[PDB]
């Protein structure tokens, strides 16, 4: 690394790790294209593992990023389109307030109060469709963001089906293998395992747990690697081969709704650059992350913004992590770590480091 980048990155994730007790962290910083790893603590406690560039992390809502690139893919291949209505991919949800809902809804958190999270009491198909056939939303559909892995989560699901594919297997072969993603999974395959993390809550190493629609929402599992080729990829998608990926990662940077300060892409969010740090780090708190706010359609959608702060939160009952970049800047964040801990201190942290560096 140059000197610059390991003086703010010590000086800002040091102080971190103490104030929050995270047991394990990775980061890494891409810099003029380059990225630039650094590693601290244990993936393993109990077995003394440390923390490596091999180490697999949960992503949590992190997912949202994949899932609405793959989306975005399938609308560049022609299969979907955001207009459709929801029913043509699943006709059997029939109750009356599907309709006008739209796959633009779904991927957007605005179809009307779609809640956070499925219930884990949803475990089997039939579980399912009922779960959406018998919610009643809060508000008319395009009228309010409401943060909703339930929303986000059945965008996927259905996006795929033109394809003939499973959500798993799309997301292989049409996002990570041709992005060279080779330590990034859905389900850790068994030889893998020891490179798996434990996550830690109030002191128990957890891992995340099956639950419905989990690969949509918050399912992937990756390296600090895999995770430094994914903010290059979305900084630069001109550079990648495969036409229809080139243009999904273009169309989940596209701004399709504005509330305050922020757009809602396909599961990236984006602001304009130069950012208020303010903002973003006190966005990040749930207390507004997860609060219903009025949303102004964007007509029609802009495309991908270079000059943008883009970014996502994620977290699993055991970890928490943050990926941002500037297009404008070649500039990228992303920090994993083992341990769930406040949003607004991963922002800030990122914003310290990267606005250092440009
Ligand atoms: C995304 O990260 C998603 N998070 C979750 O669904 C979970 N925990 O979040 C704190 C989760 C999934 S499976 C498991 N054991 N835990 C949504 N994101 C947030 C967030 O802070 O980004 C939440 C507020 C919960 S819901």
């Amino acid at each position: 690394a140059p000197q610059q980048i390991n003086d703010i990155v010590h000086r800002t994730i040091t102080p971190l790790i103490e104030q929050q007790k995270i047991p394990g962290m990775a980061v890494a910083v891409i810099y003029q294209g380059k990225p630039y790893y650094f590693t601290w603590g244990y993936a393993d406690i109990a077995k003394k593992q440390p923390v490596t560039q091999q180490t697999l992390f949960e992503l949590g809502s992190v997912s949202k990023t994949f899932t609405g690139v793959l989306g975005g893919d399938a609308i560049a291949r022609g299969e979907i389109k955001l207009s459709d209505p929801t029913t043509k991919y699943w006709p059997e949800l029939t109750a009356k307030q599907w309709n006008g809902i739209t796959l633009l809804h779904l991927a957007t958190y605005t179809a009307g109060g779609l809640p956070l999270q499925v219930p884990d009491e949803v475990k089997s198909s039939s579980d399912l469709l009922r779960f959406y056939q018998n919610w009643q939303p809060a508000w008319a559909p395009g009228t309010q963001r409401l943060y909703a892995g339930s929303s986000i989560g059945l965008f996927g699901a259905l996006a795929v089906k033109p394809s003939g594919l499973s959500f798993e297997q799309a997301m292989q072969t049409r996002v990570f293998q041709p992005l060279k993603l080779n330590h990034t999974w859905i389900n850790v395959p068994p030889a893998e395992e020891k490179n798996y993390a434990w996550g830690y809550r109030e002191g128990k190493a957890v891992h995340v747990s099956p639950g419905a629609l989990d690969a949509e929402a918050y399912g992937v599992k990756s390296t600090i690697e895999d995770m430094a080729r994914w903010v290059q990829s979305n900084l630069k998608p001109l550079d990648i081969n495969e036409k229809t990926l080139q243009q999904g990662i273009q169309l989940a940077q596209s701004r399709y709704w504005q509330t305050g300060d922020m757009y809602q892409g396909l599961g990236w969010e984006m602001l304009d650059w130069p950012v208020n740090p303010d903002s973003i780090i006190n966005g990040s708190d749930n207390k507004i992350a997860l609060a219903a706010r009025p949303v102004k359609a964007i007509t029609p959608p802009t495309p991908a913004v270079r000059a943008s702060w883009v970014h996502k939160t994620g977290a699993t009952g055991g970890f928490g992590s943050y990926v941002a970049f500037i297009p404008e800047k070649e500039l990228g964040i992303v920090m994993l770590a083992n341990k769930n801990y406040p949003n607004p201190a991963r922002v800030d942290a990122a914003w310290q480091i990267l606005n250092a560096l440009q």
